[PDB]
C-alpha cells in the first residue's frame, strides 16, 4: 500500500548513512588527505580540500556528475517534460537528494507539491512592488528571499527547542518551500522592472516548476521552455567550492535557515566574479557589437581580445578555477543550439569566439583551462528566445542553483556537520611561522 | 600644511605590504604550514588553518589582539571621548586600519566623517517603515542592508571599468558610507520595532558614532552609552575563522561590494550557533526566572543547567570555537559592572554561572574550553541600562562588527588576494582516497 514522498525516503535513507560515514571516520579520521601550503593561504584555497559535500562532484578533465551521473546521463536518463526531451528539473532534485533517478510520477509528485507550495507572503509582494527600478535584479532577489525567512518552520521549531535529531527534518520543510515559491520572486522581479505593469498571474499545478515560470515571465514559446528545464538542470549543482555553494554552506552550518542561508549565498553569486560574468559576455557582446563594430575580422576581434585583456580586465566565459577541461556545460548547451537557431548571428559568433578566445591565453597562460564555459553561450540562447535584459541573468542562475544549495543543506543538518571554523592567520605572524620558526 | 584623511595613509601604506608580502612569497609561497586530515574534513575546518586575514588575530591561551594589541592595551592607548573613560571606536578602526593607535583628532576626523556620510537612501527608508513585526530585526536589518547597494559606488565603478589597482579605492568610499549609515539603520529598526512610533531624529555631526546612535535609539543614561563604546569596541574583529567574517571575506572576494557583502556575513551572524545566543543566555535567562523560579540554589540550579544538556542543548555563553581560556571579553565587561553594576540580581547571578555550569561540562568536557564567552556577559548590563528586548541584542553585534568585516575587506581588495575556491570532496570520493589508494 501507500503512494509517493521524499520525506520518508530520506528517513529510510540518512541513517544508513551516519552509520556509513561513522565507520569511515572512526578507521580513517587518522588519515592526512592533502596539505596546506602559504601559497594556497595566499591564493583563495585552490587546491586546498576543505569541504565535504554530496550533492555533486566535479572532476577537472571530466567534469560534473550528479550521483556520477554525467550530465549527459542526467540528459537522457531524467525524465522528460510530456511532450519534449529535455532534462525536467524535478528529476535533478530527485536524482542528487538520494543517488536515485526517479519515475515520472515521482517527479510529478515532485512538480505539484512544490506549486502547492508556492505562496507569497504579503509583506514580500509589497516590498517587491516598493523596489526601485534603479535597483539590481539580484539585490532585489535577496531582499526578498531574507525577508521570506518569516515561513520559515525550522528557524520557528529552533526557538522552540526541537531537539538535535529531527534538524535535517524542518529544513526540509523550508527548502521545499523556497524553491516553490523561488520562481514566482524570480519572476516578480523580471515583471516590475521590464514590463512593468503586468501580473505574474497563477500557477497551474498541473503545470511543472520550470514550465510555471515560463507561464508567470508571460514568455509564449513551447521551445523556449525546453531551454529553460535546460538551464535548469545545468547551473544546478557544481560541487561545493563555489561561492555561491560554499557560502550556502557556510551560513548553513550555524543553523542558519534555508531561506536566509540562500541569500546570503546568492551575494555570493551576485560577485561580478561569481554570476554577474553571465550577463558580462553579452555586455561585451554589445561592447564588440559597438565598439568594434558590426562585422569584423579575427583581427581587430582579437586586438579587441587583446582590448581588454591589456586593460587589466575580466575576460568572462573562458576558462575556470578548477575545471581544465570544456564545461560539459558548454557542450550541452551547444547540441542544444545546432538543434533550434543554427542561423544566428551572435550564435555562430559563438562558434568563432569558439576558435580565437582562450588562445588570446594561450598567448598570454593566464589561468590553467583554456577551454568553454558555462557563461559563454547561455547568453545567446536567452536573446533568441527574446530574453534580452542582462542584468537579469542572475536572477535566472540563482533559480536553477537553488536545487543544489538545499539540496546539501538538508544532507549536512541530517549528517550533523558542525559549524565552519575553519583557522585563519595573520601575514606577519605567518612570517613567525615559517621561517622564523 | 594639510589635514586628516586615513585614505592618504593607506596610499603609502599599501604598496609597502605588498611588496612585503610579495618576498615571503616568493621565498616562502613553498612552504607547508600543516595538515589536512578527514576529521578535519568531516568537522568543519576545526584547526585547519585556511587563511590568513589581518585585522586580528586570536590565541588560545591568551585571545583577541588588534595590532598586537589586547583589549587591556585597547582600553587605555586609545583615545575615549570628551568626558568619559571608554574605548571610543572610531579609534578602533583606526587602530585596525593603520596597524597604529591614533590622535583624539584623527579620531576626531573619523566620527566628524561618519556622521557626515551617514545619509540615508529614500527606498529603505520605505521598505523599513514596511517591515512587519513578526521579523527579527536582523532578517529586517540585512534586507535593508543588501538593497542598500544601490548606493554602491565600487559595484558601479566595476561596471565601467575601473582597473583592477584601484580596488580598495572604491571599495574605501563604499564601506566607510557604510558603517557610517548602518546604525542608523540598527536604530531605525528598534525604533519601527519596540517604540513603535517615535522619529530617530539628528545626526549632530560634533558627536561621536557611538554616542549619536544612543541618541537615535532614545537612550538618555549617559553611563549606557559608555558601556555602548566599549561594546562596540570589543564586538569589532575576532579573526577571520569565525562565520561572519570569514563570509564577508567569502563573498568579498567575489568581488561583490561591501553591501551585499556585509549582510551575508549577518546572517552568518543571525545563525543560533553564530550571534542570536547573546539573545540565548537571556532566552534561558527567562526560563531561569521562571522554570526554576526566583531564588534557586546551585542544586536545582545545576539541575536547571543539566536538564537543557540532556535535552541535548545548545549553552550559551559558555565554551568556544578556537578560544581555550577566559575571553578577555568577558572579564573586560566584568571590570565594567563592578564600577557601575555590583548591585544587581542578574549581575551577581552573573557570576553564578562563574563557578557552577562548565563544571557540569567538566562532567562532561563537552567541548574543549571551559572558560567564559562574550554572549555570557553583556546581556546582562543591557537590562541594567533598560534595553530589553533580548531579539534585538544580536543587531547590537553587527554594529560593532561592521568596523571588522568592512576592515579586513579593504586590505583584501588591495591586497587583491584572489577568490576563496576550495576544494570540496564527496564521502565516497573520500572513500577512494583515502583508502583504496
Ligand atoms: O566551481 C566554480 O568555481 C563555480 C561554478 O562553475 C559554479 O558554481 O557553478
Ligand atoms: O570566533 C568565533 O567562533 C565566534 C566569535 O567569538 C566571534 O565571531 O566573535
Amino acid at each position: 500500500a501507500s503512494s509517493t514522498n521524499l520525506k520518508d525516503i530520506l528517513a529510510d535513507l540518512i541513517p544508513k548513512e551516519q552509520a556509513r560515514i561513522k565507520t569511515f571516520r572512526q578507521q580513517h579520521g587518522n588519515t592526512v588527505v592533502g596539505q596546506i601550503t602559504v601559497d594556497m593561504m595566499y591564493g583563495g584555497m585552490r587546491g586546498m580540500k576543505g569541504l565535504v559535500y554530496e550533492t555533486s562532484v566535479l572532476d577537472p578533465d571530466e567534469g560534473i556528475r550528479f550521483r556520477g551521473y554525467s550530465i549527459p546521463e542526467c540528459q537522457k536518463m531524467l525524465p522528460k517534460a510530456k511532450g519534449g526531451e529535455e532534462p525536467l528539473p524535478e528529476g535533478l532534485f530527485w536524482l542528487l537528494v538520494t543517488g536515485q533517478i526517479p519515475t515520472e510520477e515521482q517527479v510529478s509528485w515532485l512538480s505539484k507539491e512544490w506549486a502547492k507550495r508556492a505562496a507569497l507572503p504579503s509583506h514580500v509582494v509589497t516590498m517587491l512592488d516598493n523596489f526601485p527600478t534603479n535597483l539590481h535584479p539580484m539585490s532585489q532577489l535577496s531582499a526578498a528571499i531574507t525577508a521570506l525567512n518569516s515561513e520559515s518552520n525550522f528557524a520557528r521549531a529552533y526557538a522552540e527547542g526541537i531537539h538535535r535529531t529531527k534538524y535535517w527534518e524542518l529544513i526540509y520543510e523550508d527548502c521545499m518551500d523556497l524553491i516553490a515559491k523561488l520562481p514566482c520572486v524570480a519572476a516578480k522581479i523580471y515583471r516590475n522592472l521590464y514590463r512593468e505593469g503586468s501580473s505574474i498571474g497563477a500557477i497551474d499545478s498541473k503545470l511543472d516548476w520550470s514550465h510555471n515560470f515560463t507561464n508567470m515571465l508571460g514568455y509564449t514559446d513551447a521551445q523556449f521552455t525546453e531551454l529553460m528545464r535546460l538551464y535548469l538542470t545545468i547551473h544546478s549543482d557544481h560541487e561545493g567550492g563555489n561561492v555561491s555553494a560554499h557560502t550556502s554552506h557556510l551560513v548553513g552550518s550555524a543553523l542558519s535557515d534555508p531561506y536566509l542561508s540562500f541569500a546570503a549565498a546568492m551575494n555570493g553569486l551576485a560577485g561580478p566574479l561569481h554570476g554577474l560574468a553571465n550577463q558580462e559576455v553579452l555586455v561585451w557582446l554589445t561592447q564588440l557589437q559597438k565598439e568594434v563594430g558590426k562585422d569584423v575580422s579575427d583581427e581587430k576581434l582579437r586586438d579587441y581580445i587583446w582590448n581588454t585583456l591589456n586593460s587589466g580586465r575580466v575576460v568572462p566565459g573562458y576558462g575556470h578555477a578548477v575545471l581544465r577541461k570544456t564545461d560539459p556545460r558548454y557542450t550541452c548547451q551547444r547540441e542544444f543550439a545546432l538543434k533550434h537557431l543554427p542561423h544566428d548571428p551572435m550564435f555562430k559568433l559563438v562558434a568563432q569566439l569558439y576558435k580565437i578566445v582562450p588562445n588570446v591565453l594561450l598567448e598570454q597562460g593566464k589561468a590553467k583551462n583554456p577551454w568553454p564555459n558555462v557563461d559563454a553561450h547561455s547568453g545567446v540562447l536567452l536573446q533568441y528566445y527574446g530574453m534580452t535584459e542582462m542584468n537579469y541573468y542572475t536572477v535566472l542562475f540563482g533559480v536553477s542553483r537553488a536545487l543544489g544549495v538545499l539540496a546539501q543543506l538538508i544532507w549536512s543538518r541530517a549528517l550533523g556537520f558542525p559549524l565552519e571554523r575553519p583557522k585563519s592567520m595573520s601575514t606577519d605572524g605567518l612570517i613567525k611561522l615559517v621561517d622564523s620558526k
